[PDB]
């Protein structure tokens, strides 16, 4: 027999590191100290530091504690110590604040032309690099003083004052320093929402530079069209004369307007003035495209189009698909991983130690310790090529490590295995409770996926608790309607039947609206009616012009990852643009 049986070989690399392993005891003696090295960074305990360092296994516990000690020894001027220390890191591992004292320390300000275009918050060491750069005339005096604005509409009135005074114009000395402080009075935090904002602006503009001018209409544009105010925004940041003074956020605050306005061809305008790094992003590619679509530049949208859906496996990219007239495809590309190759690298000492700490983990009820594992896991594939991210991906799912079966095979470009990158355990239980609120059980795997990538004890820094973050105070609000013991939200099977209950029942709240729901969940029913216009919105362009940075990269992430499900499931097809569907108007 037979033609069938002609088919073609297809191979992963079965080559694996081999990296020394240690025992498990050694794992468990130099995890036992580890908390206890970070505090003695904090108290400045050097040489406890050192000691817990000087026998530590080439571990990710090792180069935290590294990291966190040069950050500390860079802003103490231990130079020596710092130099030997900030050696012994593998570069792939260095922390950033890290190589900015690394490079100050040598006068070497190579990083600062980029440093300088971020206009938020920098660790201190990175902060100290510009400021260093700033008194030697090693900065752009456009992107320096970009950097000073960009402070004071954040509130790093330090930081800012501290860069005017190394550009030799302190807030005090009556020159442009001080001119940009006093602008605080229509950029401040405050200062921007006052009803009488633009109008100061407007009386004060002959007396600012063409620069100030353009960063504080954009300020007062970026507050309206996050406000929702989408004619208000377009107002003012029509006021703006050089787009590429504006902050990243500011400027896509600017196209958001436009989008919400169905503006197209200023939507195409504003994109072509923001800095390359945000024009190939999938959002301004896809959105590009459709703005060209929309004017009849119908050749330029599909080359535009085929950027974006080139951009991987992302909300904008399968929209771009979809206009293509492809359908998202989760069949793989590569074979799975072979056994003893799953074998073998879990023998490599850096994999080893991970699945150590978290077995240890599971054993003991240990939740440090299973964060611990998971910084292990990143920096025992770091660098991996795409056969070896597979076969570590399919090493920790076998183990039920499942975010970092995830974590690995979402390393990848080229090489797809959905699988792994959407896998999908608990089905015994999260089929039955989405399908007792008649739910659509891709859209709960898509969410779990996002809200704890299937940690069972995830637990967000405000609380947000398991499978589906639900919230303590949502809890007990769900507990209380349907019968249940709020501490039910602490095991999983609880925690799956409220976040489903919780799904279903902020759906009925908002309209019956999927998008919406999605919204809700993450910000509450309040936010997400208030972010509706008075008119429908497409799905998409209501996700997009979310205001909380947050919320709005939930959304398309919750929504991408149920397309990926429902073609893994089976289900019939639903394109994604029909999954975003119409926002209805309030």
């Amino acid at each position: 027999k037979t033609p069938a049986d002609n088919i073609e070989t297809a191979d992963l690399s079965a080559s694996v590191p081999t990296r020394p392993a240690e025992p498990e005891r050694k794992t468990l003696a130099d995890y036992g100290g580890y908390p206890s090295a970070l505090d003695a960074v904090k108290q400045k305990n050097d040489a406890a530091v050192a000691a817990y360092l000087e026998n530590a296994g080439d571990s990710a516990m090792a180069e935290n504690v590294r990291n966190e000690w040069l950050k500390s020894l860079g802003a103490r001027r231990q130079w020596t110590l710092f130099a030997q220390e900030y050696a012994k890191l593998e570069p792939a591992g260095r922390a950033q604040e890290v190589e900015c004292y690394a490079d100050s320390s040598r006068n070497d300000y190579t990083r600062a032309a980029e440093l300088v275009k971020n206009t938020g918050k920098l660790p201190s060491g990175c902060t100290k690099l510009l400021e260093q750069a700033a008194a030697s005339g090693l900065l752009d005096g456009n992107d320096a003083w970009r950097r000073v604005r960009g402070l004071l509409a954040g509130r790093q009135t330090t930081d800012a004052r501290n860069l005017a005074a190394a550009l030799g114009s302190p807030f005090d000395g009556g020159t442009q320093g001080s001119r940009e402080y006093a602008l605080l009075n229509v950029i401040g935090k405050e200062a921007r929402k006052s009803p009488n904002a633009a109008a100061l602006l407007s009386e004060m503009e002959s007396g600012l530079s063409l620069e100030q001018r353009s960063f504080a209409w954009g300020v007062l544009g970026h507050y309206q069209s996050q406000n929702l105010n989408v004619p208000a925004a377009l107002d003012y940041y029509g006021k703006v004369a050089d787009r590429r003074q504006l902050t990243d956020d500011q400027i896509e605050w600017y196209a958001r307007a436009a989008l919400r306005a169905r503006r197209w061809d200023e939507l195409a305008s504003v994109i072509s003035h923001m800095p390359e790094k945000l024009q190939k992003s999938p959002t301004w590619l896809y959105w590009l495209a459709r703005s060209r679509a929309a004017t009849g530049n119908t050749q330029e949208a599909e080359k535009l189009y085929k950027q974006a859906a080139a951009t991987g496996r992302n909300f904008y990219a399968v929209l771009a698909g979809e206009e293509l007239g492809r359908k998202i495809d989760t069949r793989n590309n590569v074979p799975d991983a072979g056994k003893n190759s799953v074998r073998r690298m879990a023998e490599d000492g850096a994999v080893k130690r991970a699945l150590v700490l978290f077995q240890n983990s599971q054993s003991a009820g240990d939740a440090k310790m299973r964060r611990q594992a998971q910084a292990e896991w990143r920096f025992a594939t770091r660098g991996f090529d795409e056969d070896k991210l597979l076969t570590a991906a399919q090493t920790a799912f076998d183990h039920g490590f499942y975010d970092m079966a995830v974590n690995s095979a979402e390393r990848t470009d080229r090489k797809l295995n959905y699988t792994l990158r959407y896998i999908s355990p608990f089905k015994d239980t999260v089929i039955r409770h989405a399908q007792n609120v008649n739910v659509d059980p891709a859209w709960v795997y898509g969410l779990i996926r996002q809200e704890s990538r299937f940690v069972i004890g995830a637990q967000s820094r405000v609380g947000a608790q398991g499978l589906m973050q639900v919230m303590p105070a949502t809890a007990r609000e769900i507990a209380g309607k349907i019968g249940m013991d709020a501490a039910q939200l602490y095991t999983a099977d609880g925690n799956i039947r409220m976040g489903t209950w919780y799904m279903a029942d902020t759906k009925r709240r908002l309209q019956n609206n999927e998008v919406l729901a999605t919204a809700g969940y993450n910000a509450g029913p309040g936010r997400a009616r208030r972010w509706q216009a008075d008119t429908p919105l497409e799905g998409a362009v209501y996700a997009e012009t979310i205001p909380f940075s947050e919320t709005r990269d939930y959304v398309k992430k919750v929504m991408a990852n149920a397309a990926y499900y429902a073609a893994l499931f089976g289900a019939p097809h639903i394109p994604l643009k029909q999954r975003m569907g119409i926002v209805p108007a309030r």
